[PDB]
């Protein structure tokens, strides 16, 4: 620790948790395993406030040039904050910690597929409106995310949905053991392998479509390696039955195959708002 640049060090100070201000549960996992390695946390802010966290211990970082590493992807993490983006509570510097809010309602997909919640269609576009919010931000910035789906979004006691499985929160669902989302991905990105915020926009049309049928996987009946050639033909993912007509508009208009004619996140939370705003709640 000793051995990292000082001016580095002092860099990311903004984004260090010192461990006077964290209780970590190591004790107590989250979400039963599913998402690794991931505990129950207290941070405390400046004013002594005890805020719920989760834990997440960063074991795949071992030596100096790692950890300097992962110095640089929290200062810049740190600088996104967005009410449905995930944001970044810190770093602890045993292995490195990273320290995120807590979300109540875990993943997004999880929670439309539970057959106990019964979100309304306006609920599940309103969900829809806060990815594209979120998406809009990340554009904005021009990252790109290359991996969006409902898996990869979570939802706080609020109900407010977070973008999150980019940055330090990437590899969500990493877990360890003792013995390429094709079917998100824009048809240019599975034939160059190269990504934009343009097949941001193809994935999000997937996570839309996801959103209408309460976590339904999509092309079922296409295989991973055949999905390339279903496209080329002009086959998309079909109107689901309690989906308005102008969203299918919209989920369309995110599988052109032209990169350039697809909207962009803002074009796209103004007609999602728009969409949204005609129903009662
Ligand atoms: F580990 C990560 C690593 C990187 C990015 C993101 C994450 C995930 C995550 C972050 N903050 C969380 N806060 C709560 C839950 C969670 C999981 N399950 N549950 C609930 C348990 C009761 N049943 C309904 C779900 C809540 C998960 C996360």
């Amino acid at each position: 620790l000793s051995a990292l640049n000082p001016e580095l060090v002092q860099a990311v100070q903004h984004v260090v948790i010192g461990p006077s201000s964290l209780i970590v549960h190591f004790n107590e996992v989250i979400g039963r395993g599913h998402f690794g390695c991931v505990y129950h946390g207290t941070l405390l802010d400046n004013d002594g406030k005890k805020i719920h966290c989760a834990v997440k211990s960063l074991n795949r970082i071992t030596d100096i040039g790692e950890v300097s590493q992962f110095l640089t992807e929290g200062i810049i993490m740190k600088d996104f904050s967005h009410p449905n983006v995930l944001s970044l509570l810190g770093i602890c510097l045993g292995s490195p910690l990273v320290v995120l809010p807590y979300m109540k309602h875990g993943d997004l997909r999880n929670f439309i597929r539970n057959e106990t919640h019964n979100p309304t269609v306006k609920d599940l576009i309103g969900f829809g409106l806060q990815v594209a919010k979120g998406m809009k931000y990340l554009a904005s910035k021009k990252f790109v995310h290359r991996d969006l789906a409902a898996r990869n979004c979570m939802l706080d006691e609020k109900f407010t949905v977070k973008v999150a499985d980019f940055g330090l929160a990437r590899d969500m669902y990493d877990k360890e053991y003792y013995s390429l989302p094709v079917k998100w991905m824009a048809l240019e990105s599975l034939q160059t392998q190269k990504f934009t915020t343009k097949s941001d926009v193809w994935s999000f049309g997937v996570l839309l479509w996801e959103l209408m049928t309460r976590g339904a996987p999509p092309y079922p009946d296409v295989n991973t390696f055949d999905i390339t050639v279903y496209l080329l033909q002009g086959r998309r993912l079909l109107q689901p039955e309690y989906c308005p007509d102008p969203l299918y508009e919209v989920m369309l208009k995110c599988w052109h195959p032209k990169a350039e004619m697809r909207p962009s996140f803002s074009e796209l939370v103004s007609r999602i708002s728009a969409i949204f705003s005609t129903f009662i709640g």
